[PDB]
């Protein structure tokens, strides 16, 4: 078989890409390795950006988000008995976020793209890339036991963190950049309606909590773990006293509790490879880099991501101007190193790191002061949590 | 001997005070360990905040100040071969610095108080305080031999870093909060004029350095150097080279270099201690806390100190409020912190840190850029820079 953009990776990047490629004329086979179902059951995800709203708009994909998505103006940070809010819509100029579970996008494009008609090859196994730096790179998979080759022209790697793209480039042409954090967090779906009409990233001497949410009737509280930690030794229970033990008394007796949807624990770090291409292989999501979740940034830089290759990958087809495509690393990556501070700001503000002297908590609890209590300081904030501007 | 307030150390803080009492009708006696000369020898701080250029003119010594100090709108950050201005006037809605060394304020004020005929005693050996908790707390030191005791009220320990009077407290009364730099300041004092009209703080591979000055014809130049250096391992000559090799190179090459005038290591460290009170004794700047030169905050928050004493000490004897007074530390507290988060800043992005990984370096890359590239992220340099609000 041959197609014009080979994508490995059914999860939003690669969907979200093939579905701009489709409507914009270009073939593209979406080769991913698990089943439709094992990618729907990912949680993950719950704050979108504009600019990634109005991308699900322009694939045409966006009705069920109009209609279920959230919109959110403010967010609370709570610290030494304080819950300040942060008025995104006026500190940013007019912008703000949007609430829709990663689950409902990946199943809207996943939908969009059955219906479109272009190929999608699941259970893909044993994917392997080869001549990258050919005219003619092609991918082999295994299908039913048989292994079948596709030909294409370029290959997106949009198969995350432990993806096979990022491996196949040559190890001495990647530099790395990398922060592993000392904790995780211990995520809670629940069918209830949560605590607030907006978001509480909550600094607590026991830890870091979280009060999200999906919908009206349904939440994601967080609350930080160390990386010892196992699953199993948190019942719902458990989970709720510990939530309520780190929130503002105000907030605790409101709380909702109640069994269940899914628990587990995703820990935290920082990644980012450089350059993220190499001949006609080019990396876009979590397959070129890892942000930690405290800043709402991952699902977002992967829109970016593809956004740009998308915009690169049809001045090459529809006007042969195929030279523009090196320079998708150099526009990539100054958002991405962007994002990555501020999620790295906003991962040190609120979490409680593990010998930490007294005069670092000082620092701590005074950076959180002066943001939340300076116009420019809230600005900065604001800017950077609705999304800096697309290049 | 008896007096209303005691104040040990004749530094700017202890004449400042002082000279605000003095004004207001409130005696009070300085004890200086020193000799005039010893004093004035220090070269010290360049940068003076509007907040201290008014508390000047309020204790009546900003005549020489109006004449010969410079006025600076604005100040350049050189990062990776850029060279960004940031518009303190502009950003920070209208406020500037003023360039004024330290030492002429020192001698201006000595000056003042010489004339006014209030009581200063150099060479105050072996200072004791006693019975801080007593309605009749008392100072005994030696001079010439002999050991005087002094009576007071108040007692104000204007004595730095290393002065007696913080020592007088009873360790378990205070908590510290301390951070040592890997580094220090080589700085180099020069009759020669500036290589430019504003100051220029450089991060550059091979280590900071800053372009600062004290008039039209003498400049003020520092290189970050290691802890093991010696003075003495620091020519003239291998200075200017090192200097020219961390500047942009149109700024290099305008540089008028000389031989110096004074040369000297300042390590770095942040220090503060909680409270900055004990009883009838009130700690007031670097007896009380220490700020990293990079945000040029030492002298300032002295000023601030020094403002809020001044104030609540003539509510108490004008108004007869002592009460009052049990109000120092939270108000001064508030504003020490906020500029010892600002100065761990400006030291951690302008500074080559040694065992820095990658990751790290490219996000203190991405500090610069972003901050200097937004208007929000510039507001907050200004804002800090010309200094917070006085409460
Ligand atoms: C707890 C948590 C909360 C988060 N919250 C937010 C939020 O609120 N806002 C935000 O912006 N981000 C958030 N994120 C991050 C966001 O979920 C990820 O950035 C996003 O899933 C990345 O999408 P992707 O398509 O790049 O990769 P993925 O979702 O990882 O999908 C990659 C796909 O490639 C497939 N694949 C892997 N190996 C191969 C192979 N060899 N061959 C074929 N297929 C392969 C995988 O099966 C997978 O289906 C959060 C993440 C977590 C963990
Ligand atoms: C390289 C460098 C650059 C700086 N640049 C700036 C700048 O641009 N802007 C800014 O705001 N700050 C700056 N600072 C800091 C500023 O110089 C200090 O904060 C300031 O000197 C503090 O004044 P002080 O009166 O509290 O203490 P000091 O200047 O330390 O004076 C205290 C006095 O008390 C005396 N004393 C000590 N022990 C006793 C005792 N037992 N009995 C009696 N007397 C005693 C000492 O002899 C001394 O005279 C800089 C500092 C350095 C080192």
């Amino acid at each position: 078989m041959k197609t014009q953009v080979a994508i490995i990776g059914a999860g939003p990047s690669g969907l979200l890409l093939g579905q701009l490629l489709h409507k914009a004329g270009i073939d593209n086979v979406i080769l991913e390795r698990q089943t439709p179902d094992y990618v729907l059951g990912k949680i993950r995800a719950g704050v979108l950006e504009q600019g990634m709203v109005d991308l699900l708009r322009e694939a045409g994909v966006d009705r069920r988000m109009a209609r279920d998505g959230l919109v959110h103006e403010g967010v609370e940070i709570a610290f030494a008995g304080q819950r300040r809010r942060i008025d995104l819509k006026r500190l940013s100029g007019g912008k703000t976020v949007t609430v829709y579970g990663q689950t409902e996008v990946t199943r809207d494009l996943m939908e969009a793209r059955e219906a479109s008609g272009a190929t999608t090859v699941y259970q893909a196994a044993e994917v392997r890339l080869h001549d990258l730096q050919g005219e003619r790179p092609y991918v082999t998979f295994e299908r039913d036991g048989e292994r079948l080759r596709l030909d294409c022209d370029y290959i997106a790697g949009c198969d995350g963190f432990h993806g096979i793209s990022r491996q196949s480039i040559p190890a001495e042409r990647l530099k790395v950049f990398e922060r592993v954090y000392p904790f995780g967090w211990l995520g809670l779906l629940a069918d209830t309606p949560p605590v607030s009409h907006e978001l509480i990233y909550a600094n607590h001497p026991r830890g870091f909590a979280l009060c999200s949410q999906r919908s009206a009737t349904r939440s994601r509280y967080y609350v930080q773990v160390p990386l010892t930690e196992k699953v199993e030794d948190w019942s719902d229970e458990r989970f709720w006293t510990e939530l309520k033990a780190r929130l503002p008394a105000e907030v605790a007796e409101k709380l909702v509790t109640g069994p269940s949807l899914e628990k587990s624990i995703a820990p935290l770090r920082s990644f980012v490879v450089e350059p993220m291409q190499h001949g006609r292989l080019f990396l876009a999501g979590d397959a070129a880099h890892i942000v930690p979740p405290t800043g709402a940034k991952g699902l977002n830089l992967a829109a970016s991501d593809v956004s740009t290759l998308y915009r690169l990958l049809l001045k090459a087809y529809r006007e042969g101007r195929g030279e523009l495509l090196e320079r998708y690393s150099a526009i990539c990556l100054r958002r991405i190193w962007k994002a990555e501070r501020f999620s790295w700001w906003m991962t040190s503000v609120l979490h409680r790191f593990p010998d930490t002297d007294a005069f670092s908590q000082r620092i701590q609890q005074t950076e959180l002061e002066y943001y939340l209590g300076s116009e420019a300081g809230l600005a900065t904030i604001a800017e950077n949590y609705v999304g800096l501007p697309y290049e």
